[PDB]
């Protein structure tokens, strides 16, 4: 599914990511918009180190989700990369909330520090109602 801007922005805000660990529901919203385009379905196979990245949040195969062909990796999200790749977004926000646990927090997603870190992103979220 490709989620509207505001409709993702209430759903996110209703599933309670807005200041999740420190962090503004406009930062979780420029990270979906740059790693997938609001795209629950959007896959990245990385080919150098064998790992994927799954759905909206473009979560790794490596250390969050199984997917079974991921060398050396673990599950710490406790769930099958299928489940990243619903129009269902509860799962994957339940993962996301796990990654952000470890003391990187949002910084563990590069694209989130190359494209939303220390930038006025306000424009993710204006005019959504949340």
């Amino acid at each position: 599914k490709v989620f509207e801007r505001c409709e993702l922005a209430r759903t996110l805000k209703r599933l309670g990511m807005d200041g999740y660990r420190g962090i503004s529901l406009a930062n979780w919203m420029c990270l979906a918009k740059w790693e997938s385009g609001y795209n629950t379905r959007a896959t990245n196979y990385n080919a150098g180190d064998r790992s994927t990245d799954y759905g909206i949040f473009q979560i790794n195969s490596r250390y969050w989700c199984n997917d079974g062909k991921t060398p050396g990796a673990v599950n710490a999200c406790h769930l099958s990369c299928s489940a990243l790749l619903q129009d269902n977004a509860a799962d994957a926000v339940a993962c996301a909330k796990r990654v952000v646990r470890d003391p990187q927090g949002i910084r563990a997603w590069v694209a989130w520090r190359n494209r939303c870190q220390n930038r006025d992103v306000r424009q993710y979220v204006q005019g959504c109602g949340v």
